[PDB]
């Protein structure tokens, strides 16, 4: 479902909050 | 080192679960 | 990550102020 | 001299609980 879309934005912003940039 | 490892660990212990198996 | 940086600032600016420069 | 050690030994045990065992 659309789901999944979500989650890969919500991982690609808190891996990047985690590091740099 | 724990941050590394733990980050690791919850990335792959979760997308794993999502595929197939 | 950010946080950690933080502690390195810890360190300097205790550490470094000590020392003869 | 003596308060360097404790002041030492302090930042060991900072590392030490607060970051990874």
């Amino acid at each position: 479902m659309e789901f999944v879309a979500k989650l890969f934005k919500f991982f690609k912003d808190l891996l990047g909050k985690f590091l740099g940039n």
